[PDB]
């Protein structure tokens, strides 16, 4: 009955997703995020295994509720005449990794592959749902700064997991491939793994590679900051123009770069002084 259950707090964000408000869940002192959506605002709507319609994103966080912690987590949802309202996990003390990276620069590599990893683990527990993110981006990723922990937010503009085209797409276009730039047609884990690319290039740079179609589209690259040949490998690899040519998400964690991760926990203690 929502009101009585929910102690709300100040605004966190507003934006594309909708507006999130910091809250108390009053039984037990739980820590939550309120998100709020306009019906009229949403894009496509879904199916509860009941067969009750809600907005596509209810849907895309159910599939991915367990006990993994690599993506965020929905604890219940209401529904309101002219909107949705979702409960999430938040955890705390949090800071995405669009405001980390904008406070702190570029990332030493050593961090980057630990976030990365993170992230990785993160977008294949979603494929093996069913779920495809469509948003991948330092905004919608939170680090719980206590435990090194990377979680993936805001399923507002992501869809079922399919094999066949997309011919639609509302993610963020600086993130997008060059495949749905030029014709409006892309694959869901390729397309994923291009803007892997752009995030991974985004941690170690501080900035994101491309910010013109034209620079999309003709997919070259350029290291502003020192970053080592094994990383600009990687990176360029992810962003090959042809997404045949991409690695998948096992030449991704296989690949040199990647080795030797760091336990979260570990990346904690070294990078966010814990």
């Amino acid at each position: 009955p929502l009101e009585s259950q929910y102690q709300v707090g100040p605004l966190l964000g507003s934006g594309g997703f909708g507006s999130v408000y910091s809250g108390i869940r009053v039984s037990d002192n739980l820590p939550v995020a309120i998100k709020h959506v306009e019906k009229d605002r949403i894009s496509d709507w879904g199916e509860l295994p009941n067969g009750t319609r809600v907005p596509m994103e209810v849907v895309l966080l159910k599939k991915v509720s367990s006990g993994f912690s690599g993506v965020i987590r929905l604890l219940d949802w209401f529904e309101r005449p002219d909107s949705f309202v979702l409960i999430l996990e938040r955890p705390e003390p949090v800071q995405d990794l669009f405001d980390f990276i904008t406070e702190r620069g570029a990332l030493q590599e050593e961090l980057a592959r630990s976030f990365f990893w993170q992230v990785l683990e993160a977008v294949r527990h979603c494929h093996n749902c069913g779920v495809l993110h469509r948003d991948i981006k330092d905004e919608n990723i939170l680090i719980d700064l206590n435990r090194g922990e990377l979680k993936l937010i805001d399923f507002g503009s992501g869809a079922l997991l399919k094999d066949t085209v997309y011919t639609d797409f509302d993610g963020t276009r600086v993130y997008s491939p060059p495949e749905w730039i030029r014709y409006h047609r892309y694959h869901g884990r390729s397309a994923a793994v291009w803007s892997l690319g752009i995030l991974l290039y985004d941690m170690v740079c501080g900035d994101i590679p491309f910010e013109h179609d034209e620079e999309i589209i003709r997919g070259q690259v350029f290291f502003r900051q020192r970053v080592s040949s094994e990383c600009q490998h990687l990176i360029r690899w992810c962003l090959a123009l042809r997404p045949s040519d991409r690695p998948t998400f096992e030449e991704i964690q296989n690949h040199p770069w990647m080795q030797d991760v760091l336990l979260p926990q570990e990346t904690a203690e070294i990078h966010l002084h814990s």
